[PDB]
DNA sequence: ATTCTTAAGAAAGACG
DNA sequence: TCGTCTTTCTTAAGAA
């Protein structure tokens, strides 16, 4: 309506929805940090994986 | 004019794109949260094999520096 | 020209 | 009752 009360819960709402809409955006992004961190770090122990069993095979011929 | 019919199909198209370009956002993140679970079942994986063989390492290390 | 993407406002419940 | 938060529908502007 031409009201006041409706023009200030207009404006109430507006900074209600953005404010959720940005902290929900952000929860998106949030789980696409965790993404390309665990694909950091799953490619840091897969190369530590490889290095222990390089050291494993090079300590098991000194048998020989 | 700006209510015009090509006003409404223009705005009726778009509505229709609005809504399967915000179905394909909501998948794409429901993707993302899916990754995270078996990229985190791998980090488990992978962060056990590490110890386990680290573990396997210095067992053997203290059997060759404890040669008499 | 089009479709696609993004941000915004409005209204209705959900919730405390 | 009041409030804020969350969700659906739609519009408008701009990117692709």
């Amino acid at each position: 309506k031409h009201s006041d009360e409706y023009k200030i819960r207009r404006e109430r709402n507006n900074i209600a929805v953005r404010k959720s809409r940005d902290k929900a955006k952000m929860r998106n992004l949030e789980t696409q940090h965790k993404v390309l961190e665990l694909t950091a770090e799953n490619e840091r122990l897969q190369k530590k994986v490889e290095q222990l069993s390089r050291e494993l095979s090079t300590l098991r011929n000194l048998f020989k």
